[PDB]
């Protein structure tokens, strides 16, 4: 009777959060298999995160998962001390990890900077703008201009050199997964609040832990908790949503009746599906500017065992590298993140050399890896990030369609948003609450 749309983290845990309230529902997913946007694979010779990695016990959603689905103790922290390297005035700089990282430090408390300010509640993101809002109006003032603000000018207006720029640069250019120059700083912001204003916290949070039996070991938990079958290879290409109540035709043309729909597409794949009636003007406006989210994510696999830690600016194929794996063949595996998926085939060696050569020369990539979501038509993006303007006219606006078609999936959250599972539990879950409630 609740059709959702999507086998992502988000769809299933709104199917289990029905389940338990006795509702009937149906996914239906697009794809021949689920997870959607994380996804952990057999490549290169062991399960890689093609995907969402990276959790931790200060993301409440995912971290309640994790204990229900006996992962506790299945956590592993990614290398650390690596020997790093960073490219600035077109030179590159080699220092400890340590150095790198109070650079990034100091940075980050001007990057932060109003978040005290503006996220008492780091949950409530838009208390500034609401009624109860009782600061002062200098405070609206700059939380409003800060959403026209890039995370990077807030550095150089501060005035750091030239050096903490480019590796400023370099970090928002994995962290925005996009261009981080059109970005809105008050998505750093609200991640320093987050992660109670501190650099190391955030990295602890969002770059640190990751899965032993990967993020399936999570998705396939919730979907084996769920007593109605997942519909795979059953994409949606129209949703009706008049009062009367909600119909759902597949791209087959099967049509099927709801009582509501629960929508876990991303911005990325709306264009996909028709809305009868269509969706407000300014869901279409971020519809189709999307959201700041054009990266992409590659596995590199070098020869030998190297602790490597690599970051470059923008416009690199890569802005953040780091050994991950070391393998028995005697090889690493590392992780990248660029700004830009056009400019990378994360499939060909001879790019993922480019890569490395962006630092070092001298290592030698045998294999390569990824799955470029932005070139994927059920995706269209990376993991969602905020584009300028869209914290305050953005990702609020796809609450409160109608009671027959509701928004749900991590670049909707409150919190974690667009770049954590904890988001897509989240807003799954919430969404959920907001059918059940409207049914009570
Ligand atoms: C490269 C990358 C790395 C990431 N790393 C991390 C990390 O380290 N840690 C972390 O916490 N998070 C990470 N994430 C974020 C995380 O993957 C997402 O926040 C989360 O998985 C999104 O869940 P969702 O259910 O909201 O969306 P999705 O996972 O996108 O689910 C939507 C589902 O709908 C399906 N679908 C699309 N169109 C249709 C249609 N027309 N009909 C039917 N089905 C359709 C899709 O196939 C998909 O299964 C990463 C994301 C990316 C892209």
């Amino acid at each position: 009777k609740v059709v959702i749309i999507g086998a992502g983290f988000a769809g299933l845990v709104a199917a289990r959060e029905l389940q338990t309230a006795g509702i009937e529902y149906e996914i239906l997913e697009a794809k021949d298999r689920i997870g959607g946007r994380a996804w952990t694979e057999e490549r290169m010779g062991r399960p890689l995160e093609l995907g969402a990695t990276w959790v931790h016990w200060f993301q409440a959603h995912t971290w309640t998962e994790i204990m229900r689905y006996g992962q506790r103790t299945e956590i592993t922290a990614s290398p650390s001390g690596n020997d790093a390297h960073w490219v600035t005035d077109g030179k590159v700089v080699k220092g400890t990890e340590d150095d790198l990282d109070e650079k990034l430090t100091a940075a980050m408390g001007v990057t932060y900077e109003g978040s005290e300010e503006y996220f008492p509640n780091p949950h409530d993101p838009l208390w500034v703008l609401s009624d109860d809002f009782d600061g002062p109006a200098e405070v609206r003032e700059r939380f409003l201009s800060d959403d026209q603000t890039n995370a990077i000018d807030l550095v150089k207006e501060a005035g750091f050199d030239q050096e903490t720029i480019d590796l400023v640069d370099a970090f928002w250019c994995a962290g925005y997964i996009g261009d981080p120059y059109t970005g809105s700083a008050l998505m750093a912001k609200q991640w320093g609040a987050l992660s109670d204003n501190r650099y190391r916290v955030m990295e602890d949070i969002t770059l640190k832990w990751k899965l032993n039996n990967g993020m399936r070991s999570l998705y396939d938990g919730i979907a084996g908790d769920l007593n109605t079958d997942i519909r795979l290879n059953t994409p949606v290409a129209k949703v009706e949503h008049h009062d009367n109540g909600a119909t759902v035709t597949t791209e087959s043309g099967e049509v099927i009746e709801a009582s509501a729909v629960i929508c876990t597409v991303p911005v990325g794949a709306l264009s996909n599906i028709e809305f009868s009636p269509a969706l407000p003007d300014a869901v279409q406006s971020v519809i189709d500017d999307k959201w700041n989210s054009q990266g992409a994510k590659i596995w590199i696999k070098i020869k030998g065992h190297h602790r490597f830690l690599g970051y470059a600016p923008k416009p690199a194929k890569m802005s953040v590298v780091r050994s991950e794996y070391f393998m028995d063949d005697d090889t690493t595996i590392l992780v990248g993140f660029g700004y830009d998926n056009t400019n990378i085939d994360l499939n060909s060696i001879e790019d993922a050399q480019a890569v490395i050569n962006q630092w070092r020369d001298d290592l030698e990539v045998v294999d390569t890896t990824g799955h470029n979501w932005v070139a994927d038509k059920w995706a269209g993006q990376a993991w969602g990030t905020l584009r300028k303007g869209q914290f305050t006219q953005g990702w609020s606006l796809f609450d409160d369609i109608d009671s027959q078609l509701f928004f749900a999936g991590s670049d909707y959250a409150y919190g974690w948003r667009g770049v954590c599972v904890d988001g897509a539990l989240e807003k799954g879950m919430t969404t959920a609450r907001q059918v059940i409630n409207s049914m009570r």
